[PDB]
């Protein structure tokens, strides 16, 4: 069970002080994700979560008090939308229900394609040898001279 | 038909200018293109290209010269090999032999799998409030500096 | 596995209402479930429905005591056979064989294109600011009024 | 080449008197059409349309001024884009550079998820024993009574 | 233009003898035509057929006074349909309107379903040298001595 | 992945009945696999076979001691490759390596445009009311006298 929830909504909580630590981005992406993600996100591959991962993920973010955990991948048409199911399923059997269940409408790609190229603070891609992380922002910053 | 290319071939067609002029990239994808892409590649996106796109392709690369024509998408399980197919058709439809035509092997994963820490000069992306081009080689250098 | 139902004795099932306790209908279909659909199908979108959903709904049919689930997408020629193939299997798993396990020939389309201008009162939208349930047959009704 | 309208972008054209008449809906969808559609949709189902009905469309909408062809299919990814790329070359071949060309991003299921509890008035279903024609709108009035 | 014939209609044209000269069968498969096929239907590849060759039909059919052409692909989804409104555009263009055109609905493939063990006379298969006709009724009747 | 084997080697595997026992025929057609077929080829029909389908093929091929699994379709271009590559993704998921995994090229149709008439003794079809197997070898057999 899930609900879906538009990018401007899930931009919304992630720029709201106590929004986002009451929020987990699940991006359920395998080889993808390197495509670009969001910082803080937690990589739960579909195609290689286990059911046990996801039951540890479930206690997890029960622990750390989230109340959403906002399930993507490239068009979260398939891959986030199972995690999310899988998900669901290991907080019933374990006896929770929060965080909430949130399938992102559209996954990375409607969400970059709407605010790639106004909110780089947002966005973020492992670059280079050792694969550090850097906002498309700074990236940004670092190209311009 | 096709037959398949490996990303060391690839890589050995791209270092070459005489091999370069006479190479065209072909890739199919479609949302996932800007993942990250070959510079001057040509996008096909196999999911809405009609027949007659094909005839002009076939027409265009015989008039320049190509001797090569390599396809890729993500994984070049589905949509490489059905751009290449329907390349091939358009080829015997309107009698052109050449370039001859490839599927880049694993596709688009698998030659960065391989080469995005060691040929970051061969990896570009889109970037900025105007996503311009940019190679992986020069973000690395941007960042350094 | 599964064999395949005719719209017209699906018809028959749903009309007999000692058949219609021991019917389900699975709506296979996901973005395009709203176009219309058989009251009281229970959606199991085959793009999104994992493992553990197909065990949960083969003991529930099974307890409700169902001897036939009939499986339908848009054509039934994709996610309708696939959907009855995961619960079959789902079924095995558990050790139960019943309800027998059907595939609608033709899907939604041949069902409302056989019956949707003589039956009615099969067919169901949602419509209204709350997207409400509502049989052709009572818009019928309601245009006429 | 076409390039993408947003729903709300269409509604805008199709709210406004003057951008009406100079607009056409080119509705690219097959057994899937009768789900809902924008009334006065002119069909042009992909799967099936040759060339020529291309070129005698392109000469239509020249010929009544329209200067934006909008196509849409269910979710514009597969039927919709090959239609305007369709329709892009044929005017070519004609000699036409009007109307433009435009594919109506997410088809029409983000159309009526968007619109369809709030813009009844913009979405049309066939009805009854003749399938006649009728706004969700008219549909809601008729069942208040 | 065409609309649609199930076949039960069909089989009631093809067994009134004088329904049957005011009536064509038109075959568009390629190298599927073989798996069986209707007698004296005539086989208008739609993959290769060209424009002057459904013109030159348009005339000879006119010129029998054939009333009613058939068209019929493996599905009827996109090669006879396709086959369908070429001949009508030809039709249009040389001035005539008879025959009228019609495609089998379902095609070939549910012909064959609905009637081919009860009406195995009407489906005629190529068997053996360089290739014989032969209903299966024929060869039923061959089979069984 | 898998490697292609043309029509000549496939009736090489056949002809032998001790590499017939090493061997499996995949066939992966769907509403076209009557058209006509190898005996004992085992239906996978891409359209509609789920995951576990092909891990349960995998292993039961592996237990029966298969050396080779030889896919193919009408064309071998879509559904027989996209078969192969399920298929291996199953055997490399399970760990097995035998057997190795092939695509008949050109598939059926080029297979009996090949051997049709010179090797009636592999062509089945299904026949009369009881649609039984039968090769057309014994079809051209029954039909002399």
């Amino acid at each position: 069970n899930y609900t879906y929830i538009k990018p401007e909504e899930l931009v919304e909580l992630l720029d709201n002080p106590d929004s986002l630590v009451k929020a987990a981005v699940i991006d359920c992406r395998d080889s993808d994700r390197d495509c670009g993600f969001i910082v803080n996100s937690i990589n739960m591959p579909t195609i290689s979560c286990t059911e046990e991962m996801y039951e540890k993920l479930a206690k997890t973010l029960f622990e750390e008090k989230k109340e959403l955990a906002v399930f993507h991948c490239a068009q979260s048409l398939v891959r986030a939308p199972k995690g999310a199911n899988r998900f669901a399923l290991a907080q019933k059997k374990l006896g929770y229900v929060l965080p909430a269940v949130y399938v992102l409408r559209g996954g990375w790609e409607a969400f970059y394609h709407m605010y790639g190229d106004v909110r780089p603070d947002l966005m973020y891609v492992k670059l280079g040898p050792e694969q550090k992380l850097i906002s498309e922002e700074d990236l940004n910053s670092a190209v311009d001279h």
